[PDB]
């Protein structure tokens, strides 16, 4: 007899202690919502980063008899059994909102048992394992240990049904071990991408979404030197009681490449922290956008012919992945946008930003010189106005005596002296630039300028920031950070300041970028092959979506050139909006933020943890409910 | 030798072929300009708290005229951005303040620069 | 009684016969203003000190990246003028903040002052409601409250206009146009005009409070007004904004 109403929960993953990729953020941000329902039932298992584990973990002593409640005693004694053999392991709290209990296993304290396990694994599930691949080596050690620990806990605890959740192939090895060893827990495995997915899309010549249905997986995994790893990810998907991806589009990709239709989607939430007043984010926008104006004034010094109340900021951001993150479509679409805006005789300007890290030798002389020449103009204008203020004051105070006929001065001449005029002219002269020169298209000295994809594309479509161009380009090959001397904004600040995010992704199992952008109340363009577009398509009628600031480009059932054209259509639909229109739209997109919070996305983890229980123990379930509910989906189940 | 505590900064100002200022020159003045601005933000915050204590004495628990404890004026939020400014001022291990502010066209052959290196200033 | 943390400063703006602002009122401002100016001067110095420390770290034996002791920042020269300004704000034992801001003519037979004297809202510390009668019209070049009337209204939280005779009631209306909630009565033109557009249930939620000065006795009314003020005072900031 076990309890389906009151159960344990073990979430295992390679990134529990340490930040490696997106996963760390997901598990972290999801902690609050979970402890608020499990408290000390909930546990997180993972390997130890000996080189960092102390900045993250408050190290709790797991022995003293108060460390665990009464029903959570089994876990303590199952922890004993691990210390018997020599299994070293840190226990404690993760220094993060929600402070969940975290079991960390040292890998080194098992490195010896390497060969036996590599061997045992080869004969159970058939998974090779070169010695030089240090990732899978670690990943096997982990999977075997965590399968051990989970065994003892099923031995002792006899009141709770145990559920274990694994994230990504690296932490998936334990999963086959739990089906062969027929151990008593219910497993979940969430994949956040697929191996063959990231790999088939790397070159960028492969037509992924049309030819994956006809891929020979074993053959391709072998072509890539990936066979062993692929087998683990495959074993994890087949062994798991429940099998989940992070989005509809990755579910497709996963069914034909991991050879199993996933039982559900588990979209990635954020920990959305709202301001006391709804309209606050709107004020933040205009403050942050002011810092951007400062950068722009500096950047276009001596060549500044448009109006900042009438310009919009677009940006793309993320890993430098020219083809997979759509940097190509973006630049291409901007060149098309530039034509459509010149032809309609609009006076708006779009300044487009590309924020993708590339090898560089820091900022250029030109970039830094300009901020400073503008900053010097600013200071001098400040001296002059103080003078002006003295002369206005002297007027007001002494009117109407000494022959002052007017309440206020009338001749600018009697406010602005000639020492004043010389000063200001000198600063203006500094702001001039060599005849012929245009504001550059990049803020840095690049390591390999001639061969740079992003820069070559800009030069091909000839967006060179000439006065006549209505779309301006600025590549900033570095992560935004508030101690940059030039664009002194942290990333999240920059976003609030911008008007529109544009992320035409090709391979993006989730796309934290547009999601995070949405939470700041900034409209964004995404695609239907992006996991966040694919999740939004299903929540909102696509014509109603533009009104919430979520534009979705079709990269799946349109021709390549039609996708680009659609992208320009959205960009241009947006530039046409008025200020009142842009404000109202942000309020709407801000409103959507709730649909991205854990308080709503965590109800999918729940639907998952309870398909693993309806599947583990259908007898105890039908009873501990009322009747029998369909169990082929997480969906059909509720 | 005389164990003096004084310091002499000597400027040489003689026009020589160059490609304008260096990145380090410009970058440094900017990182300091930023420390400046952050400090000035922090101090108006500090001022608002000093003013509060002052206007309120001797009431809600306030026993002394002035604050007596820095934690009452510098909050966590302020400490964090100052620390980040400082970190931006820090230079790569064992790098020294340059002896020249400009990128020099022909630097190996310059007479001033050769003389300085010989005497090892 | 309910042990409320909230405080309510009530203003009364009704032109009466007066001889300009009390000397105490103008001094009070100048005194607080002069503190402010001293505090800026002191924080400028503090800034030079934080800056020096920060530019210099970790050299010359600065172990920590920031100052840690107030003495490093706040020198005794600063401590001394700050204390002089703090003494100047001091008011003689027992003396309380006035209930009026001008020198009245015939202070004794003033209806407002007498009613306030009667109820005894004298601005003492335990009183959770304070009272300020400003017997002149608001205008932005008042030495004391440099605000135009409309500006003042945007400043406040609640307008209270329990008229008995009010054909229209421009006053709760300009208040309403500026997003400030208002208490009015059903014998006022505006109050009636509004009783028509929203059923009194919902009228509370749109920031229009109507007191029943018709089908209730004078005292059931005062009791209703007070009901309203307390329901308001119980509001969170997030609800006031809504
Ligand atoms: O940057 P825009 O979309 O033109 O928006 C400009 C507006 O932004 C925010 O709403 C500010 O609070 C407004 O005061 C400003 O008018």
């Amino acid at each position: 007899s076990r309890d389906l109403q009151n159960h344990l929960l073990f979430e295992t993953a390679t990134e529990v202690a340490n930040r490696v990729g997106g996963i760390y953020s997901v598990l972290k941000s999801k902690a609050p919502i979970t402890v608020a329902q499990y408290k000390d039932h909930y546990h997180l298992i993972g390997p130890l980063n000996k080189a960092t584990y102390q900045n993250e973990v408050d190290i709790l002593d797991w022995k003293k008899p108060e460390a665990f409640s009464d029903e959570m005693r089994p876990v303590q004694h199952a922890l004993q059994t691990m210390e018997s053999r020599g299994v070293h392991f840190v226990y404690g709290r993760w220094l993060i909102e929600g402070a969940p209990k975290v079991i960390l296993f040292d890998l080194d304290s098992v490195r010896g048992y390497s060969n036996e396990w590599k061997g045992d694994l080869w004969s159970l599930v058939g998974i090779p394992s070169p010695e030089n691949d240090f990732e899978t080596n670690d990943a096997i050690l982990l999977g075997y240990t965590v399968a051990w620990f989970l065994g003892e806990v099923a031995h002792l605890d006899s009141q709770h049904a145990i559920v274990a959740h694994f994230h990504e192939w690296l932490a998936g090895v334990a999963l086959p071990l739990c089906r062969k060893r027929r151990i008593d827990v219910v497993t979940i495995f969430t994949t956040h991408a697929t191996l063959l997915g990231r790999y088939l899309c790397a070159s960028g010549s492969f037509d992924f979404y049309n030819c994956l249905e006809s891929v020979d997986v074993d053959h391709e995994a072998g072509r890539f030197g990936i066979y062993h790893r692929y087998c683990i990810e495959r074993a994890a998907a087949h062994s798991a009681d429940v099998f989940t991806t992070v989005s509809q589009i990755t579910a497709f990709e996963a069914e034909h490449l991991l050879k199993r239709k996933p039982d559900g989607i588990l979209p990635n939430g954020l920990n959305v922290i709202k301001f006391q007043a709804f309209h606050e984010f709107q004020n933040l926008h205009a403050l942050k956008k002011e810092k951007i104006n400062d950068f722009v004034r500096g950047h276009f010094h001596g060549c500044f012919d448009f109006d900042l109340d009438n310009t919009l900021y677009f940006f793309i951001a993320g890993r430098y992945e020219y083809k997979n993150k759509g940097a190509d479509m973006f630049i291409e679409a901007l060149a098309r946008l530039n034509y459509r805006l010149k032809v309609s005789g609009s006076k708006k300007t779009v300044v487009a930003f590309i924020v993708m890290p590339a090898k560089n030798n820091s900022f250029t002389v030109e970039a830094l010189k300009g901020q400073a020449e503008v900053r010097a103009l600013e200071n001098t204008v400040h001296e002059v106005t103080t003078s002006i203020g003295k002369r206005i004051f002297d007027h007001a105070i002494r009117y109407p005596h000494n022959g002052l006929t007017t309440e206020l001065p009338t001749d600018l001449g009697e406010l602005l002296k000639s020492s004043d005029k010389v000063m200001l002219k000198r600063r203006i002269l500094a702001l001039r630039r060599p005849e012929g020169q245009l504001p550059p298209i990049v803020t840095h000295n690049m390591v390999d300028d001639a061969n740079d994809l992003i820069l070559n594309k800009i030069r091909q479509v000839q967006l060179f920031n000439s006065p006549s161009d209505r779309v301006k380009m600025i590549f900033h090959p570095e992560f935004l950070n508030a101690n940059n001397p030039i664009l002194g904004l942290d990333y999240d600040e920059f976003v609030r300041g911008c008007h529109l995010g544009v992320f035409p992704s090709y391979y993006e199992p989730w796309g934290y970028t547009p999601a995070e952008c949405t939470v700041m109340g900034v409209p964004s363009i995404t695609t239907n092959v992006s996991g966040f577009g694919s999740y939004m398509e299903d929540l909102i009628e696509t014509n109603q979506a533009k009104d919430y600031g979520i534009y979705i480009v079709d990269r799946r059932f349109k021709a390549p050139d039609e996708s680009v054209e659609q992208l320009v259509d959205y960009m241009e639909e947006f530039v046409k909006k008025t200020r009142r229109q842009r404000i109202n739209q942000r309020n709407a997109t801000e409103a959507l933020s709730d649909l991205l919070d854990w308080k709503r996305m965590g109800l999918e983890y729940v639907k998952a943890r309870q398909l693993a229980l309806r599947r583990g123990y259908p007898d105890q379930f039908r009873e501990l409910v009322g009747e029998e509910l369909n169990d082929s989906n997480m969906d059909a189940l509720a």
